[PDB]
């Protein structure tokens, strides 16, 4: 599923992510749109043999599990097909983990380079939330 910008917004506050552990709705929004441009089905294949999944692009060596990446840690306890679904709840429930880990939103190169520092505000701008 190719989500709206508000549309996302909406399903992302209905599962707790605005301010969760500090980040405002706008960042998680901002790191979507750069991760996977709002497609639930994104996947792209990293030069370490691993895969990317999802809206947010978690990685197969750490957090999901896909039969095909040696030492995966499956932190998230999933496979990542999961991750593709039109319901976000796992996505949603493994980046919750994810930004926990210590070092928040700098997990996602896209947010570090595209959103970090940024008016993410502009995100959620005409949204009813």
């Amino acid at each position: 599923k190719v989500f709206g910008r508000c549309e996302l917004a909406a399903a992302f506050k209905r599962h707790g992510l605005d301010n969760y552990r500090g980040y405002s709705l706008g960042n998680w929004v901002c790191a979507a749109k750069f991760e996977s441009n709002f497609n639930t089905q994104a996947t792209n294949r990293n030069t370490d043999g691993s895969t990317d999944y999802g809206i947010f692009q978690i990685n197969s060596r750490w957090w999901c599990n896909d039969g095909r990446t040696p030492g995966s840690r499956n932190l998230c306890n999933i496979p990542c097909s999961a991750l593709l679904s039109s319901d976000i709840t796992a996505s949603v429930n493994c980046a919750k983990k994810i930004v926990s880990d210590g070092n928040g939103m700098n997990a996602w190169v896209a947010w570090r380079n595209r959103c970090k520092g940024t008016d993410v505000q502009a995100w959620i701008r005409g949204c009813r939330l």
